[PDB]
């Protein structure tokens, strides 16, 4: 075990107690690098360990689509947490007020949790650390290379943070350990019926088409650690061979559909890359998602923790702020409001054809997800509307929303983060602009309109 994936929050005298794991981030029992030190350090205190979720308020920010896909997964790992002898509690309220009562409660020795770099998660840190007096870890399970390894600033283009990724390859992409079982069984309600309250206080503001039927088609991905790897094996027996010439074709479901288990934590991404660095398969096919689940995905991580206004307009690069600032007072050709957006109301057939998408499964294609947002930038009153309307329709509707992923595709897509400067138009000015006729050109744009009515 690596001692640089694990970093110290806060120091304290340890008790006699379970070490405690606040899983937050990483849903999963197995490849959890976090659960596998909580288990160390529970194993060297002799003492069991245990695991401690909070379902916090702010799901009501979100829909049924997610809250579901997370409790769901947290049934099938109740059962794998207990079959290793690790008992689950499920907590309801503010993580700074259940996190703190749970430690006095049960003498909590040691307090561990995955990192995540979004400013709630550093929200709910700061009113933990404020209440505990007990030793505080954090463990970064969710990337490959430790965030703070990987970069010790802000990488601005992906070639500048690839060679810093797979130098340090070698050292930490490796095989997980068997999470061993308590030796014993140690010493706050039914998943259920927080399922069935949470869904009942979500019922009002589920979407829904004009003929009061859901919008939303459950049966795409089925949530569950155990899902998880099946989908990952269908990726690499069937979808891997042809995912460097068909990623960019919405047209075909060619992509590994693993970012609602990678999002909740269900799968480990490591376990990913391991099976598929040992796949044979085509080189550039490989090549292509190595490094879209590598490299784009560890530097939106990087984004989100060494900019801690990500979700704004001064997290953008010089060039891209001052272009989009000197084209503010031009005239859109079109301004939508947020309804208009969401409903997909435009006059681009291909635009609201992805929305649909998004409404409908909650997981728009790779390749339509910058599209969707380039033309909220260019329909909106100012980049900032762009800004607020792309994290609202993005952590709402995707199945994998209020990721960093997110962020930093958003950031891409309307102020260029981890991108160049091309050709300055009016409105966008020098941000990357994607065309209706130039989708045409790439892939069958009627078809995917008449998948999504
Ligand atoms: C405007 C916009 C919004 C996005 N919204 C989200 C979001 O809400 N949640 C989210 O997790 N991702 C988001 N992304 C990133 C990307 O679109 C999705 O991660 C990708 O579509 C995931 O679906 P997939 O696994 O079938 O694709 P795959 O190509 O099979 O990629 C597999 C994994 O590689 C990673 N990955 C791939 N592409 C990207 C990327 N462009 N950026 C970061 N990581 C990537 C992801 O972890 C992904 O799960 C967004 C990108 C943009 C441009």
């Amino acid at each position: 075990m690596n001692p640089k994936r694990i970093r110290a929050l806060k120091s304290g005298k340890q008790g006699d107690g379970p070490v405690v794991y606040w899983m937050s981030r990483d849903q999963r029992a197995e490849d959890n690098w976090a659960l596998l030190f909580s288990r160390a350090i529970a194993k060297e205190a002799n003492v069991p360990v245990v695991v401690v979720f909070c379902l916090t308020d702010e799901f009501l920010e979100a829909g049924i689509r997610q809250y579901e896909f997370m409790l769901k997964g947290l049934q099938e790992l109740e059962v794998s947490l207990s079959r290793k002898k690790i008992p689950s509690f499920f907590l309801r309220g503010d993580p700074g007020e259940k996190i703190s009562r749970f430690v006095k409660d049960y003498n909590a020795g040691t307090l561990v949790t995955d990192f995540s770099p979004l400013r709630i998660k550093n929200q709910w840190i700061e009113k933990v650390i404020s209440g505990i007096s007990i030793p505080f870890f954090e463990v970064d399970a969710h990337n490959v290379v430790p965030c703070w390894e990987a970069s010790q600033k802000h990488e601005y283009a992906a070639h500048t943070f690839r060679p810093k990724l797979y130098a340090l390859l070698p050292e930490f992409l490796e095989e997980f350990p068997e999470l061993e079982p308590n030796s014993v069984t140690p010493e706050v309600e039914t998943l259920s019926d927080v399922l069935e309250t949470g869904v009942k206080a979500l019922l009002p503001e589920r979407a829904l088409l004009k003929n009061k039927d859901p919008l939303f088609e459950p049966w795409h991905f089925e949530p569950g650690e155990k899902a998880a790897k099946k989908v990952m094996e269908s990726f690499i027996a069937d979808r891997l061979d042809s995912y460097g010439a068909l990623r960019n074709d919405p047209t075909k479901n060619m992509l590994s559909n693993l970012s609602p288990y990678l999002h909740f934590g269900q799968i480990s991404s490591q376990r990913v890359v391991l099976e598929v660095e040992k796949a044979e398969s085509n080189p550039g096919s490989k090549k292509a998602f190595l490094d879209e689940i590598l490299i784009w995905k560890e530097i939106s991580d990087n984004f989100c923790y060494y900019n801690p206004g990500y979700d704004g307009f001064e997290s953008f690069p010089s060039w891209a702020k001052e272009s989009l600032n000197a084209h503010r007072n031009d005239v859109r050709s079109h301004i939508y409001t947020l309804e208009e957006f969401e409903a997909g109301k435009t006059h681009d057939p291909l635009w609201n054809a992805s929305q649909m998408e998004l409404l409908s499964t909650g997981k728009m294609h790779g390749y339509t997800r910058m599209y969707w947002a380039k033309k909220i930038l260019e329909w909106s009153e100012s980049p900032e509307k762009a800004l607020e309307i792309a994290i609202c329709l993005n952590d709402r509707y995707e199945l994998d929303g209020r990721d960093p992923n997110g962020y930093a595709g958003i950031a891409w897509s309307i102020g260029g983060v981890h991108d160049r400067a091309w050709g300055e138009r009016e409105v966008t000015g020098k941000i990357r602009y994607m065309s209706y006729e130039g989708c045409k050109r790439k892939f069958d744009v009627k078809l995917y309109i008449e998948k999504y009515s």
